[PDB]
């Protein structure tokens, strides 16, 4: 009877009256269990998002390169790599981005818990970060838009979404969109994300260049340090097989319904790779590896934001090729939010005939916690679909988001253990999230050619052309041209 | 009453008794209408397959190159292009391949009509030719296997299939395969075929190379003649827009259910491109264009096979990297035939409780008419899924295949009109067939992760790695590893 008296003294306290613990039958233990389940399922993003945004040309630029035998280092030599100053800068930025993402997940999860009494969790999810980490800012200073404007457009989009959802218009704005294009985009983004975690610059290394044909299987061991082409060997890379083993371990966690799956595989691969000396190690004997090991000697640390702190440059909104990014970010956010939260509501005992009793505040918290992320060094956030563990277990009030935020407190003190995760351990998680996103393709009306052609074009043009915007543009254009009357 | 007496004098003739026109209620007019419908739907392959196999490094080799200022032309300079002798050789081979494909479609359609009394049509379909035109023989002499062995493996596979289906084993052989892998392969082959008709060497030219990322949108006009890289311009290619217009015309033929769709778009684009003088023309003012126009001056011709006549080299079955191609061709044929014909049977009034009354001969005719194709210059054939027009209209006997063969007689006399079809008019047909193949993805069990992971891996690894065999191997390996007990 030890649990019963704790539950009832909590319920009769002011917390219980504030959250109405008596109504919507549930106890403190069930809510805590739901919160820990959701955290275990969704904890994979503290490192995945940080690693995605770290190799995305952050504040570090050509001005922070080291000194070489030449007079001054020009552009395309430092951003490529093989330079100590830029590597140290990127290591510091990757160290900072973990704390930035944890703070961005806490601010917004606490808001969703307090302002609205709903059991959800918020953090900067896939999509928008996968969009403006390789398509807008490019890979290490590529593309046309610098990193400063990439946060400015996120701030503008968040403010625009807040304005649009405050006074009621977004309900009538996201309903006129065709039904097939929404699902086609949702599938194409997942396919593109899965494709990203395969190349031999951000993933395991299963795909590379070729002269005659564009893409060829090159999981190859002799790997040129400067660029990444191989001088022999095929499907004998010591790291690719370990990554595949980790992916198999993760995949054999989805069946039999284990609590959290991706995090276990990530930590298994990382723990195996932490061994100093083997050919699969993450700390080599170079001075960079020595510094990384010296920092890893201590397991807990209190890092302070010093590099990518709030710093927004509003001096680039005078040209083209930037407003299109804003338009497509608005489109993607509107596509996601309009469906994910309403679908998530049905699992719980919340959906009513024509209202939700908390929709208005939940939609404003989701958009509201985007300015805080833009002036932090991260991208837009969204209600997580992979929070169904809590709704399946229990808990109908704001003891899920608050406890998730309290757990995320105990996630930024372990920065040394989250900064040395190898790049090849991320790939399996990206592939798994691509599979989960693609799982919805069975809801598309493939019968009539009008929807089938549009869906196929939108799905295909995203991974091949390596740009999310082209798929949406080509889907909308085909749908408009076919329906000309 | 003019039609009635023709119908009854045909029925009471020996043809009617031989085909049992009285039973399986139907008349001569209905069967002829069904045959013309099937021919109009499926006539798109006389030129598509010829164009696919023409730029696949045919008998033409380094020994047929012209004379230049150097002593002798080495390998990688002639097969690339920009040489008169090789261009003339490839033009002659493309001229011959149309007649070869027409003969291969006739022999086998007549057999399916006479030996078995079923209304189907046979021709070398997509898949196997898309496989051994860019993956085995490669693009113009690439890869590891010469063109001579590519026909030898087809002959061996056809003989093996005939032996396997003669004495009953293939019924119990194609049933132990997992259900998800079959559909995953069927979708991946379609995706790969659609991807093929996009590159700027065999398709419209929407996809090309890039340094940082592997694939980038490059529908670009300034196009280097030697290789195909552009020195400026984007999405302003005068031929890409015409190809897109043709694709739209074809797509606005699938709704409203017009008889044949792809052929109309192909002939529209080709007729527009036949104009001499414009920047989109197919006959330029170079001597090659002058010779092509001189041959096009006459509209009808009786071409005789002179280059790729039966010529099989059985001297390469001593090494590796060839038996794997045989195994995967056997796998693909077994995957296709086991489902397409049984599904096609249900539409007609033929399927019974446990038999088909004609399955045994139909399965042997399909495999039997592969040796004749191998010793002709083409690839394996299969019963066409896009013959549903006849079964929907009428006709329950062998007046469909015989009339289809008679029509294919009136398709090789028009070689000049089938040899000058531009390369950019083929792409829309490839994309449309990719859409039709992908349409089946809704039948895959995406619920459980065991099937979803396998299906996603098999679907994704085909277009990215640019090889059909890798997708099948990676699907089978994952399915075997996940189910280890
Ligand atoms: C809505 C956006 C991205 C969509 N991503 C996600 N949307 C919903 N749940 C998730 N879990 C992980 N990532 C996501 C960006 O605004
Ligand atoms: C079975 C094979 C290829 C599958 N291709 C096709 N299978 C069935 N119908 C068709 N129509 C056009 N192409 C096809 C090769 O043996």
């Amino acid at each position: 009877d030890m649990k019963k008296h704790l539950n009832d003294t909590v319920s009769k306290s002011f917390i219980g009256r504030f959250f109405k613990l008596e109504a919507r039958k549930t106890t403190f233990t069930t809510e805590l269990r739901a919160a820990t389940a959701t955290f275990l399922t969704m904890a994979y993003i503290i490192t995945v998002n940080a690693n995605i945004l770290a190799d995305s040309g952050a504040t570090c630029s050509i001005n922070d390169c080291s000194t070489v035998a030449s007079s001054s280092p020009p552009g395309p030599e430092c951003v490529l790599g093989s330079n100590p100053g830029y590597e140290q800068c990127i290591s510091r930025v990757k160290k900072d981005l973990v704390v930035a993402t944890s703070l961005s997940a806490m601010v917004g999860s606490l808001a969703m818990g307090l302002l609205a009494n709903l059991p959800f969790g918020l953090a900067p999810g896939m999509g928008a970060n996968a969009y403006i980490a390789y398509n807008v800012v490019g890979f290490r200073g590529s593309g046309s838009i610098s990193y400063h404007t990439a946060m400015a457009i996120v701030l503008l989009e968040g403010c625009a979404f807040l304005a649009v959802s405050a006074l009621g218009l977004r309900g009538k704005l996201a309903r006129l969109i065709p039904q097939t294009v929404r699902l086609a985009c949702a599938v194409g983004i997942g396919m593109f994300i899965a494709f990203v975690g395969l190349q031999m610059n951000q993933g395991i290394g299963l795909v590379g260049p070729d002269k005659s044909t564009l893409v060829t299987l090159t999981a190859c061991a002799e790997t040129d340090p400067v660029t990444g082409a191989c001088l022999g060997g095929k499907m004998k890379s010591p790291t690719f097989w370990l990554a595949v083993v980790g992916f198999l371990i993760t995949s054999f966690g989805l069946m039999k319904n284990v609590k959290g799956s991706m995090i276990y595989g990530i930590v298994f691969v990382t723990a195996i790779s932490w061994i100093r000396g083997t050919q699969v190690t993450i700390f080599p004997h170079t001075p960079l590896g020595d510094s990384n090991y010296n920092y890893f000697t201590k397991i807990v640390d209190f890092h302070k934001i010093q590099s990518t702190l709030g710093a927004i440059s509003f001096t680039e909104f005078r040209k083209s090729e930037v407003w299109v990014a804003f338009a497509t970010l608005f489109y993607v956010d509107l596509l996601g939010t309009t469906g994910v939260l309403y679908t998530m509501a049905e699992i719980g005992g919340f959906v009513e005939d024509g209202k939700f009793e908390g929709e208005y505040a939940a939609y404003l918290v989701d958009a509201g916690s985007s300015v805080v992320g833009s002036a932090l060094g991260v991208t837009t956030t969204a209600t997580f679909v992979e929070s169904s563990a809590g709704l399946k277990e229990g808990g109908k009030t704001g003891l899920t988001a608050v406890i998730v935020g309290l757990y995320f407190l105990a996630s930024m003190f372990f920065t040394p253990l989250v900064t040395n995760v190898p790049r090849w351990a991320v790939g399996p998680s990206l592939v798994m999230v691509g599979v989960m996103m693609m799982g919805v393709v069975k809801d598309i009306r493939w019968g009539e050619t009008k929807e089938a052609v549009t869906a196929f074009v939108t799905i295909l043009l995203m991974p091949l052309t390596y740009s999310i915007a082209n798929g949406i543009i080509a889907g909308i254009g085909i749908y408009l041209a076919l329906s000309m009357y």
